[PDB]
């Protein structure tokens, strides 16, 4: 692993976190109390491409499992899903442009396009209970923004 992982959570600019709702889906809402356990915790892992000033191609796997986040056409038309990868291979310098993400800095806030399908980014729903989802709609009505925080063990 010639690499460099990074636990990280990861929260909207409204503040609210992502939650596993389901195998492979996940949840953006308003976490707090006790209730805070139901926070997930991505790896981070900075891997090898298009390197940039602001572009910072990475990968995000869930730490505890081998659920690696990956874009992919649903009919035409490009989604966010979760995809388990080898637990052998991976984490790698190199990665599919699926599991790649550009980490731009945009006004001290993150945002992670779709090294496959550029101009989709990650965005959720304002609304409440909601599953993350890819979107092409930068800022508008739709919250393409994100924010990383590090954590520590």
């Amino acid at each position: 692993a010639p690499v460099r992982s990074l636990n990280c959570t990861l929260r909207d600019s409204q503040q609210k976190s992502l939650v596993m709702s389901g195998p492979y889906e996940l949840k953006a809402l308003h976490l707090q109390g006790q209730d805070m356990e139901q926070q997930v915790v991505f790896s981070m892992s900075f891997v090898q491409g298009e390197e940039s000033n602001d572009k910072i191609p990475v990968a995000l796997g869930l730490k505890e499992k081998n659920l690696y986040l990956s874009c992919v056409l649903k009919d035409d038309k490009p989604t966010l899903q979760l995809e388990s990868v080898d637990p052998k291979n991976y984490p790698k310098k190199k990665m599919e442009k699926r599991f790649v993400f550009n980490k731009i800095e945009i006004n001290n806030k993150l945002e992670f396009e779709s090294a496959q399908f550029p101009n989709w980014y990650i965005s959720t729903s304002q609304a409440e209970n909601m599953p993350v989802f890819l979107g092409g709609t930068k800022g508008g009505q739709d919250i393409t923004d994100f924010t990383m925080q590090f954590v520590s063990s």
